[PDB]
DNA sequence: CGACTAATTAGTCG
DNA sequence: CGACTAATTAGTCG
């Protein structure tokens, strides 16, 4: 397995503040974040898969 | 195709 | 240890 990537605090809060407002990012919006950030798409698209996971388990917690 | 999900597996650190 | 969460799996979706 990929080794589990370690997000600085900058990253973290850019991609908690973009997730208040876009839940679910179109392509280029994606593509234009992932790079904003030194990320990969898929880096940013698991990020936000595990996101709307804890949300989605504290609303059937 | 490649988005998504729930479930799972496993690393981090208070 | 345990909440948290990054990465993986095995499905669905029109």
């Amino acid at each position: 397995r990929k080794p589990r990537t370690i997000y600085s605090s900058f990253q973290l809060a850019a991609l908690q503040r973009r997730f208040q407002k876009t839940q679910y990012l179109a392509l280029p919006e994606r593509a234009e974040l992932a790079a904003s950030l030194g990320l990969t798409q898929t880096q940013v698209k698991i990020w936000f898969q595990n996101k709307r996971s804890k949300i989605k388990k504290i609303m059937k917690n």
